């Protein structure tokens, strides 16, 4: 289908969003409500994800995290705000979105002319540091610049699942916004945290991998 939502471990689900360039995002089904990690490409793809969420749980969608300021992680924001969900990001992501949204939309449309000219929709919950949701079961952190200056990781300690949004994936992908020399330093900072990881979900290409996706991508970026 256009979008799928599949259980990875317990309350942790992976979204495969096949619109435009395939992007993978996360959903966490909590006791009081649902957290979406990555807003998906557009308001219409966000509505498609909501439809799948509502076949799994009746609990409200409480918040959606923009793991960077780009279209594939924040494009759905209009829809999520419209249904009362908070849109959550770091201060750095929010500030880059304000100044650079028009630029990323135009860049996205160069490769994907069919992609809509979406108006700016900013996060309404903004964090100055690392942060958690779902009583500490969803943990968002910054470990330096990589694919964009602002990209964050989201870790799910109970399930030992790491999501890196656009940072981790199978193919080199698009480096036009990246800090190529810092990229492996950020991945090494991440590895030095020694997080128990069983599963890494890539933000593009096939989602399900083990911890070695980090090493895979590190080696690719060091050759770029
Ligand atoms: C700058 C781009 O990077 C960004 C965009 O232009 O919106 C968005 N995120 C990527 C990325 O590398 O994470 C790309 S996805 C990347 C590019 N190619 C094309 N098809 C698959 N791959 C993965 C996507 C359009
Ligand atoms: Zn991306």
């Amino acid at each position: 289908a256009g979008m799928s939502l599949t259980q990875v471990s317990g309350p942790v689900y992976v979204v495969e969003d096949n619109y435009y360039v395939q992007e993978n995002s996360m959903v966490y089904f909590g006791a009081k409500g649902v957290t979406v990690v990555g807003a998906t490409w557009t308001p219409d793809t966000a509505r498609e994800l909501h439809k799948l969420i509502k076949r799994v749980s009746r609990k409200p969608v409480l918040e959606v995290i923009n793991t960077n300021y780009h279209t594939d992680r924040a494009g759905g924001n209009a829809y999520w705000k419209s249904i009362g969900a908070k849109v959550v990001s770091t201060r750095q992501t929010r500030d880059l979105m304000k100044s650079d949204w028009a630029e990323i939309v135009a860049f996205t449309r160069k490769g994907l002319p069919e992609y809509p000219d979406l108006p700016l929709v900013l996060p309404n919950v903004v964090h100055d540091g690392d942060f958690t949701l779902q009583e500490g079961k969803v943990r968002a952190f910054y470990a330096g610049p990589a694919h964009t200056p602002d990209g964050i990781f989201v870790y799910f300690p109970d399930e030992q699942v790491l999501y890196g949004g656009c940072i981790l994936k199978e193919k080199l992908g698009n480096l036009s916004f990246a800090d190529v020399k810092a990229y492996p330093q950020t991945l090494e900072r991440l590895k030095a945290m020694k997080l128990p990881i069983k599963t890494v979900i890539g933000g593009h290409d096939s989602p399900l991998h083990g911890p070695e996706l980090i090493d895979h991508y590190e080696a690719l970026i060091k050759a770029a």
